């Protein structure tokens, strides 16, 4: 399924994500520099910020407890629609999500 990464200088870059993938993995395995995601996805480090379109927002799940803390720490301006993306699992019903990278993670 399509998932457009949009660096904080406008690039759209977009990538097929295989069902049951986080968009962070997707995005460290294919270039995609400006997201870290140095814990790993456990929602343990706040590097794999990114501002989710409000256009799938909703189609999302809901961020859980620990990435609702989390968030708290990113460096970047904090949106209602920052998400850390490695708790983002990407699915057919996402096709088409896009996301817009912040400028730093660390
Ligand atoms: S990769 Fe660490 S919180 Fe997402």
């Amino acid at each position: 399924s399509k998932v457009v990464y949009v660096s904080h200088d406008g690039t759209r870059r977009e990538l097929d994500v295989a069902d049951g993938v986080s968009l962070m993995q997707a995005a460290v395995s294919n270039g995609i520099y400006d997201i870290v995601g140095d814990c790993g996805g456990s929602a343990s480090c706040a590097t794999c910020h990114v501002y989710v379109n409000e256009a799938f927002t909703d189609k999302v799940p809901a961020a859980n407890e620990r990435e609702i803390g989390m968030l708290e720490s990113v460096t970047a301006e904090l949106k209602p629609n920052s998400r850390l993306c490695c708790q983002i699992i990407m699915t057919p019903e996402l096709d088409g999500i896009v996301v817009d990278v912040p400028d730093r993670q660390w």
